[PDB]
């Protein structure tokens, strides 16, 4: 809790849209590196401010305290590093960014553990939701900016940093379907087949990074629900049907399962952090990530039949607003 | 605007649940007839109060004024009729009920016309929504009570008045699919095939009367959208898929079309009364009817693909609350 953190804790974020980054990703690495150097300490200070504002009994949890202390250590490193003048200065910063990206890889796990240890002192799940939605999405934003900058140094086909210039939703969904079906097959001996329909030929600019979190979570929920509701017929289960709708405004991905649905008693709890019928972070984090990206995650439960999950995400066309929750 | 209307205009409604009516539908016609005689003038007075509360410029529309005057005439008839003592008194009342049911058959049409003539003097569509939602659902309630009482005199198989003791959602949906496909075929030369899945064998107590309004409206929307989006391939159109989910709490009917979806610009207008892309009452009346019955009507639009409409209705099991909006 030093005075340097206090100076930028209330300072507004200078937000850049993926379009702005795509135009620079066409001298431009120096302007980009300068932005990160000045903007990342502000984002880290906003996270520290969040920990400072937690109720005392929650902030005292040594696991919560440890994540708070990790963010203070990251602010110290980001500010104590000298400014960027030449290209070798921009390159020295990339190495610090690589190190901080790895030191904070398990923050969400530690935060879930801290939340769990403090369950008896909560009483307001809406306040837990605001803290975690803001912390995890601001963390997503920091990781996206940091990873994009590292990836700008590379000349990877169909990528401008972490922006895929021709992302196919069908291919990204197919990659995670194969990943999910294998885990499900190892647990139940079988997995539902996944059919993909709609705008299967869609290709457009998109950052796959948040879809790499959302898609396995939603597929795992759909497949586990399907298997749990058909234990008496486990080698003859209904397919999971994924429809892609692509238009000028947004991308919609509907994941429809025949997994029995979300019961009426659980319906208002599934979106709370740590609520589970088996981690409990899959749905509320996916919803927060979709909101951060200018979209949404909505559920329609048909109790006794199955669930329809709608993931809506905005395009990158020079019309989109900046990412924020 | 007489003093007799003033006496009961603020008097709370004495609400009966369909379970209460089903137990009586097992001496019981006199107790039922007594209820209608004392309760219907109160419901009519609540409608008059609604017309009295309309903004002056709207209430002045001679078409709105005419519906207001029709309700005053109905209150006069309901109160000026003598009380029910013997069974022939209960039977004399049935004839007045039959006559009033017919004199008000076109109220919604006149109200739509009055709303249309006053479009330039509205400015608040949320206030139009509250008036019409309340007027049309209270009207639904009056018609349901009046029709149920007439139908109690008959011994119709699987019916206790207007309560079907073993309503099959598949059969009622099939009846209206045949009705809708014929209108659609006469307009476009072809109609989408309707497939029904889910709990196709479900049978339970239910009042079909509101489903007889909601189902043709939703089917017409699904079929018109499908044809309008496939004009270049009109004899090869995608099916409309209806799923039935029945559980202890509610009945869910999902109507999924491949009709291109509800555009982003129209999405917040489709639920307004008189909004249409071709009457404009189908969706907002269906939503109000579903809410009145303890359920809901929700839409999920996949722009460029189609729409999923979810109609949720509560069961009649001795646990349901009374109908109200
Ligand atoms: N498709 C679905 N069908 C049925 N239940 C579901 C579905 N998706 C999620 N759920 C329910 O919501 C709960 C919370 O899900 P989630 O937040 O992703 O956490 P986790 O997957 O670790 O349980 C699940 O435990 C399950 O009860
Ligand atoms: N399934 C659907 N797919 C696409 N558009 C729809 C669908 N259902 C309704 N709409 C849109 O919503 C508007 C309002 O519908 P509605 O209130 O039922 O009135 P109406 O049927 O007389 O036009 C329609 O005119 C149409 O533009
Ligand atoms: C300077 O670059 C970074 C990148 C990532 C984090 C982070 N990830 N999770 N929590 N903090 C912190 C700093
Ligand atoms: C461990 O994570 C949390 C986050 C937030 C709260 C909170 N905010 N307001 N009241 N309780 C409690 C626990
Ligand atoms: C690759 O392009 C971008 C652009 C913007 C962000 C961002 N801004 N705020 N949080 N994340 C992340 C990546
Ligand atoms: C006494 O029975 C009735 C039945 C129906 C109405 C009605 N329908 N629409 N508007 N008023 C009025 C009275
Ligand atoms: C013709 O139908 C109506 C109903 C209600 C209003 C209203 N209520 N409040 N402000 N305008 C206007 C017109
Ligand atoms: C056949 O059983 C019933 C029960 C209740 C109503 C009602 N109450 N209020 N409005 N409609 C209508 C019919
Ligand atoms: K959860
Ligand atoms: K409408
Ligand atoms: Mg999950
Ligand atoms: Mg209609």
């Amino acid at each position: 809790n030093q005075s340097a953190i206090d100076v930028v804790a209330e300072k507004p974020s200078v937000r850049l849209t993926p379009t702005m980054m795509l135009y620079s990703g066409r001298s431009h690495l120096l302007k980009s590196g300068r932005y990160l150097q000045q903007e990342l300490p502000v984002r880290i200070a906003h996270r520290i401010k969040g920990f400072r504002s937690l109720p005392f009994i929650i902030g005292c949890n040594p696991t919560i305290l440890h994540v708070h202390e990790l963010y203070i250590r990251a602010f110290q490193k980001l500010t104590d590093f000298p400014p960027i003048k030449d290209q070798a200065d921009e390159a020295q910063y990339c190495q610090l960014v690589r190190q901080l990206l790895d030191d904070h890889k398990d923050v969400v796990t530690l935060l879930a553990e801290g939340l769990r240890e403090s369950r008896k002192h909560i009483e307001d799940e809406k306040l837990v939701r605001y803290f975690l939605d803001k912390t995890l999405t601001s963390r997503l934003g920091i990781r996206m900016l940091a990873t994009h900058h590292l990836a700008l140094h590379e000349d990877k086909p169909d990528f401008v940093g972490i922006i895929c210039t021709r992302l196919s939703p069908k291919k990204i969904i197919e990659k995670w379907v194969d990943f999910a079906r294998r885990l499900c097959e190892h647990k139940y001996g079988n997995a539902p087949r996944v059919r993909i329909n709609g705008h299967v030929a869609a290709r457009f600019p998109f950052i796959p990074m948040p879809l790499d979190y959302i898609l396995p979570e939603l597929l795992k929920n759909a497949m586990r629900a399907t298997m749990e509701s058909h234990l008496d017929t486990p080698y003859n289960v209904p397919d999971v049907v994924i429809t892609i709708a692509n238009n000028d405004v947004d991308l919609i991905i509907r994941i429809s399962d025949r997994g029995g649905g979300i019961a009426h008693k659980d319906l208002d709890r599934v979106m709370d952090y740590h609520f589970t019928t088996a981690f409990g972070f899959g749905l509320p984090t996916s919803r927060a990530y979709a909101e951060y990206l200018g979209g949404s995650l909505q559920l329609q439960s048909l109790q006794g039949i199955g669930t329809d999950v709608y993931l809506r995400l905005r395009h990158i066309d020079g019309r989109e607003e900046s990412f924020r929750i």
